[PDB]
């Protein structure tokens, strides 16, 4: 709905709410399918121009053929990995299962007549298929009566050239897996049109919500999908593509800013800082809260992130409490500190975070204008309304235009509760609590003395 | 001019001096566009073999306008992101004001006689604009005679082999920004040839050392640059391209290059180490020095370093001060310790520093005489004249063969001046100062005791 | 042979054996050419169409030649970096001797005759070379006699297509070097074919074990492989090659595999845990052990792995103790500690580790059955046999399906033999020595106090 923004004058950070988000939890997987034909060379003396074009073009669907067929002595175990597993083992499996002897033919089967299929494996998974590319019948027609004789017949020069174009996809797929060892992703046009995913959009059995989610965000179904090269076997090309299934819909979600705030002391040395930890996507799942660390799990597009569950945790909902009390005690804060009180900028969603010491100039402007804000040192906000851009020393920062609306939400500094000689000051991964306990320890060895 | 370079025994690093910087400050945006044709199927009972490839063509051309024109009604809110903010809100601004009313037309009217042309926006911005493809004119002259008819016409032959030329790029254009989701970077040859980039340089409101430099160096340009897809309206289809204005020319750049400095005790466990954080490039800029953390901001060709602004910081000039006495008291040099006295080398500009500990055999080799230095445990250098490679236990490493001077600062590992029992050997971001208060706080547990 | 696994209950960590490694030592160089023709524009007034697309592909071919003319005055450079200094700093040492007087010619003669050659450098390299494209025949013998006279003669409809066919490689090899500023990895079927590289392969002298490891995992061959723009002189446009010669193989690899051991009491804040760090590959290597902490070093096909020494450590062989007792006193086995009990699970290659925190719901499952296991607070593993997946919260994770034997080695976690109270719960990269000596230093401060 409406995108609005917080920005927590006390701990340096803003939240930017109002985003509807769609998580990955699954798998389509699909059989996408090229027929082929299975010649040999057929060499008859030909000299002619055009019987020259037409086999060398013929050698090059037979060097995509076999080059294919080796690619595939070498099972995709290259894929994917990570300690998150196999982000393929669904298309994977689908891949086993072609291997098994008559399942190609069931395949076969089902487009002896159509283009698209649906056809039940021998492991219960009912997947879609589709025929993209018909070369048997082009080759079995239209080339084999040229070649396939003692002398070559000659071909008009519109059979070499409308060769040529269906043969051109066979060599681009073919292409691209090799040089990405069987597994690709984004899903390119080549592998899939928007016209052939589109249409298989619509023909899956999901709902008509899922179909039209899928079909107006195209570009980030194609980049949170895989297509794995299964197998080569009697006339059949066969690769599996892998489309993000959508399990978790329009459900709240929320983005977390942070930068650094330090106290402002003159000498350089004496100053302490603190910053919260776990910027990034969280969205609400399933009772509780799901946190994407990585920059990259999240496609944002306007009003709507989508996120692959695969690099998420899992956290209590009261994570958020640390957005209104970061003293709370139901959820344990987590900051990291330090001495480096080097001044930035955050762009956020509707404005800027500007963390500014030491003797650095930073401003906000506005393009007519030019500066209509000085900061001061410390840690500070400045909305998207009337600002176009944000400096801090030598780097210029642009600020989203978006609409919306932010709240300044006034408070004192935390660093100023602390007192700098017993901070601990090189905690690269804490907690209030924790940070709390240090100094506990270090007013007791001094307590006691 | 000249690449000197210093090694620093005592803290195991070495500056490599002499480079001339320039710095992405802003943008240079520019409207690039295709003229389209609006033509709706025309279909005529037609089964030539050339009419046949002729609407072939034809529909590859329609699918690339309307798959261009579903990627567009979702705006270019997944181009690009980060704390630093929009690389694009400069080309994304253009586009904006592209999507009102008359202003496609007022890009037709200047581009009615010339390829190449300047418009004033409504908003003030005066754009380079150049036409790259005419469709429009092509298709309308050659094609709509064939097929907007009864019954088609028979094109000549060459005139299939023409349009699926001249429609090849618009093609390309469009696989680029289908899995990109309208935003690349760098800048393909599809999206801009070298000859229309050299161009669009050369006729811009710049100075003339600006276009020298920026066409001497144009692969560096392309890799700096953007190009994000706006609009496709009134037969026009309008792309905008960003590049790189350097508002920082032949400033003096230098890079710092560190290794770990530990004691060199026989019994593991019993040594500390210790490392110079904040290697990297670093540019005198504008009173300060810029300072690029990330190894993929600065471009390096021979003499000259190529960096973007944005993913830097901006410290104080005396942050240089930590390369003549890493001990001064006017900046706080920063380090990081650990009891990790794992052996590795670092290639410099001009040599190679190698902290080599434990067993690890650590040499330096010639080409033709091999082995010709055996280091010793610690921490030492060798420079590129004479040596070829340098191998630390099982790695080898390829000195760069640039010419230069390099200088061999000696002066005592600075580590040695530590006492190992109170020192703090787990600092992941400390500092001298900080470590010294660390020492005085633990030797005032003992001290009292 | 046999991939088999061990989970060691007592350190939330896993060894997976049986692999067989390769080890990129070196590099294999080789010179790929293209003959081109040096010919100048000869415009004769032509207005037939066939003339019209000769001269059209004609000038794409002139363009591509001074497009690469002006890559190569901004010399590799910016081709590749690190610590590790140059990967292609051997195929660069080529390309100067290649601007050698007389050196282009030396490969013009070996050429002369057959299509691979074997030249020996004025250097004393001796390199494979191959020319893959001779452009400068056809066009001196199918295109001069149509556009070198007075008035243009006319192509047959044959020659404008094989033309463009032929001269495609060209502009693609162009457009490759032109975005990647002359370095390109993986190396392209358009740089190299897939029968071009079996064929550089076949004929090196090498081994026949060397010869049919490369040539079975061509893809991976391709992935380690560089490819570099050396020069266009004389009629000749040469680029090199960097294939990986691995030095060391049929060595014993392994991989670890590591996630946090915390205590599990109720109260939040009041849990300490621990890590083993440097998960990842290692490998026996010369009486010593290679370490590969960077996930992409190493490819995996089923039984073998393949891994670039460059970014790779070497450790003594008793890093391997931390896997039989981690409180060994043959190596300082190392650690991160934390109170951050999240709850996550690492796929290991026969099974998952799981670390079940608060209340995260954690189980395993089989597509048939449903939930078979469901975990309780701690670290805990299961194999692949009978499970398919694993959830931790709202995350699913993919087990390997790969054949082997895992072990279970029972042991009680080591986090529980630590005093909550005087634990150092942040430290970063320490080690088990390192943790005890902190709390010998804490239980100290409490001694005498
Ligand atoms: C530190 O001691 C005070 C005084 O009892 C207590 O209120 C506070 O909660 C303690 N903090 C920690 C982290 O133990
Ligand atoms: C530690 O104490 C000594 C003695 O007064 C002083 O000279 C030094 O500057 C102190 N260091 C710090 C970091 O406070
Ligand atoms: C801590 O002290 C005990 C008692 O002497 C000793 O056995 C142990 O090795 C010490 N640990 C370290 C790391 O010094």
């Amino acid at each position: 709905q409406n995108i609005t923004e917080e920005f927590y004058q006390s701990t340096c950070s803003a939240v930017s709410k109002g985003y509807l988000g769609a998580l990955r939890t699954g798998w389509y997987t699909s059989v996408i399918t090229i027929e082929l034909s299975n010649i040999k060379e057929n060499k008859c003396n030909g000299t002619d121009a055009k019987v020259k074009l037409i086999k060398q073009e013929l050698d090059k669907y037979k060097n995509a053929v076999t080059d294919l067929q080796l690619l595939m002595q070498s099972t995709p175990a290259t894929g994917s990995g990570s300690g998150s597993g196999s982000a393929i083992a669904s298309g994977v499996a689908v891949c086993k299962v072609l291997h098994l002897e008559g399942e190609v033919n069931k395949i076969k089967s089902a487009l002896l007549s159509t283009n698209k299929c649906v056809v039940s494996l021998s492991n219960g998974v009912s997947v879609l298929c589709s025929k993209v590319l018909d070369l048997k019948n082009y080759i079995d027609k239209q080339l084999l009566p040229i070649v396939n004789k003692q002398s070559c017949s000659i071909p008009n020069i519109e059979t070499v050239i409308e060769f040529q174009q269906k043969n051109n996809r066979l060599l681009e797929i073919t292409r691209e897996f090799s040089v990405n060892a069987g597994v690709t992703t984004p899903v390119s046009t080549y592998m899939l049109t928007n016209s052939e995913l589109l249409s298989l959009i619509n023909d899956m059995p999901i709902t008509n919500d899922q179909k039209k989610l899928m079909s107006n965000n195209v570009q980030i179904v194609r980049q949170q999908s895989y297509s794995i090269m299964c197998i080569i076997k009697e006339e059949v090309l066969a690769y599996v593509v892998q489309l993000p299934l959508y399990g978790v819909i329009d459900t709240p979600c929320w983005k977390l800013h942070t930068s650094p705030l330090c106290t402002t002391n003159t000498k350089e040395g004496s100053n302490i800082c603190l910053t919260r930890t776990d910027r990034g996507w969280y969205c609400d799942n399933a009772g509780s809260v799901s946190f994407f660390p990585q920059a990259e799990t999240c496609k944002v597009q306007s009003n709507r992130v989508f996120c692959d569950t695969m690099n998420s945790l899992t956290l209590p909902s009261e994570v958020n409490l640390c957005n209104v009390d970061i003293f709370n005690p139901k959820y344990d804060c987590k900051i990291m500190t330090s001495k480096t009180d080097v001044s930035s900028s955050v762009i956020t969603s509707l404005g800027a975070i500007v963390s500014c010491y030491g003797k650095t100039k930073c401003t906000a402007s506005n393009k007519n204008r030019g500066i209509i804000k000085t900061f001061s040192n410390g840690c500070d906000y400045v909305s998207n309304k009337g600002v176009d851009t944000v400096s801090v020393g030598n780097t210029l920062y642009y600020v989203n235009k978006q609409e919306g609306q932010s709240l300044y939400v006034k408070g004192e500094p935390i660093i100023n509760f602390y007192d700098p000689l017993v901070f601990p000051s090189d905690e690269f991964d804490a907690s209030i609590s924790q940070v709390n306990e240090k100094i506990n320890q270090s007013l007791a060895f001094i307590r006691k003395s």
